[PDB]
């Protein structure tokens, strides 16, 4: 196969490029593709072993997106993009809201809102699966468990768009329009937090605003930038795990008819759902020193890029990886993460939750889904993401 560019945005026009990852996986799993160039690492086991290695595998050294001063300067002050010891100190900080008895108790509430979601969705008849479902639920979920009123959650989902869709022509009008949106989301969270320090009230604000280890509490960029991480996050990961488990379900027909039949099969189904769409294709870490990844000799200084799409088609750890089954059991997919990584998802307990709450209830009100037209993808190197797909009930 050509030596396709994995960092150019171009090559998912199509979808992901599952053949080039199974070439790759086969022939040279470490792979150095030269321009600067990068490592493609497309094998569950290295994934795995450069994430639980953050001393030779960096974050903050070069960042963690995979394309090639202002940049990395403008963004080391996000989580994702720092090392232990700084980033042991604020992942403690900030994760006191995501535990998962702290999770479990939003069960009711999300249930409440997904059963409106889909009962407005069936009375308008066609809609936007995007719109109207996938993007909906975590938009209102986040909204409340942040702590903004649900009258403002538009202004939340318009300002995440902003932030990741840079290489989407619907998403973004030049190169400044994801700062302009963090301005903005700073003078928000800003406010917010000025109130709930007066006034404390049962949210995530709150709960960061009061949060104390080690004698540290969050600063104020250090509290901005978490609040935009965690509002990017909610809004575009999510939705895209919903929209295309939706379009699994209705292109593998005998699994949406056993999630129907048989409820009790959503939470596996999550995970198939998880492992199949890998709505996060990749991150990048830097080498800090010279070092040996799966026999290959990785200099000081190089790119390192891990494909979780391409861990989640591994033939050594999934039986016949390109079939999509619900009860697939286990499951150690690597959507959220190569687990044993500091940085594994934060939020991975909230997401399984949403997606499992709204397939229990679009399978519970048996409506006869079906596609109206093509999904449309969003333009991406980064987020394996559907900007809309019509549909009717
Ligand atoms: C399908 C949904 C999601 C997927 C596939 C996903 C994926 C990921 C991945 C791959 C990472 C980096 C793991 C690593 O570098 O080792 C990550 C980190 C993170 N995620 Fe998730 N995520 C999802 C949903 C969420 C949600 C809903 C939230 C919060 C509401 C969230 C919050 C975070 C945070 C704060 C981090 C940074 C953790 C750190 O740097 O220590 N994610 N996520
Ligand atoms: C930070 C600021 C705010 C200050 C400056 O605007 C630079 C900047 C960029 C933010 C970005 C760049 C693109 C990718 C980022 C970092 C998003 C990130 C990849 C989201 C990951 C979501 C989830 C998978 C964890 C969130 C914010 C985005
Ligand atoms: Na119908």
């Amino acid at each position: 196969p050509t030596e396709i560019d994995l960092t150019d945005p171009d090559v998912y026009n199509r979808g992901v490029p599952h053949e080039q990852f199974a070439w790759l996986r086969r022939n040279e799993p470490v792979y150095w593709h030269p321009e600067e160039g990068y490592w493609a690492v497309t094998r569950h086991a290295d994934v795995v072993a450069v994430s639980r290695d953050p001393e030779i595998f960096s974050s903050q050294q070069g960042g963690t997106m995979i394309q090639d001063p202002e940049e990395l300067e403008k963004q080391r002050m996000m989580m994702l993009n720092m090392d232990p010891p700084q980033h042991t100190r604020l992942r403690k900080l900030v994760s006191k809201g995501f535990t998962p008895r702290m999770i479990a108790k939003l069960e009711d509430k999300i249930r409440e809102r997904a059963k409106q979601i889909v009962d407005e969705a069936i009375e308008k008849g066609e809609c936007d699966f995007v719109a109207d479902i996938a993007a909906e639920l975590p938009l209102q979920v986040i909204a409340e468990l942040i702590g903004v009123p649900q009258e403002d959650r538009q202004r939340l989902f318009d300002w995440s768009n902003r932030m990741i869709g840079y290489d989407d022509p619907e998403y973004h009008s030049s190169e400044a329009d994801g700062e302009q949106a963090a301005a903005e989301m700073f003078a928000y969270a800003q406010e917010l937090a000025a109130e709930r320090r007066k006034n404390p009230r049962d949210d995530i604000v709150t709960a960061l605003v009061q949060a104390e280890v080690d004698g540290q509490k969050l600063s104020d960029l250090e509290f901005n930038m978490f609040f935009l991480l965690l509002v990017v996050a909610g809004n575009e990961t999510t939705r895209n795990a919903i929209s295309h488990g939706m379009l699994a379900l209705l292109e593998h027909p005998d699994q949406w008819e056993r999630l129907r039949a048989d409820p009790s099969l959503a939470p596996t189904a999550v995970d198939e759902i998880l492992r199949w769409a890998s709505p996060v294709m990749s991150f990048r870490r830097t080498a800090t020193r010279d070092t040996e990844l799966g026999g290959q000799q990785i200099k000081a200084g190089d790119k390192v890029v891990m494909f979780y799409a391409s861990a989640n088609r591994d033939e050594e750890v999934f039986d016949d990886p390109y079939t999509f089954d619900i009860t697939r059991s286990p499951n150690p997919h690597l959507a959220f993460g190569g687990g044993g990584g500091p940085h594994y998802c934060l939020g991975a307990n909230l997401a399984r939750l949403e997606i499992r709450v709204m397939f229990e209830e679009l399978a519970e009100i048996m409506p006869d889904i079906e596609l109206t037209g093509p999904p449309e993808r969003l333009r991406s190197n980064f987020i394996n993401g559907i900007k809309h797909m019509p549909v009717r009930f």
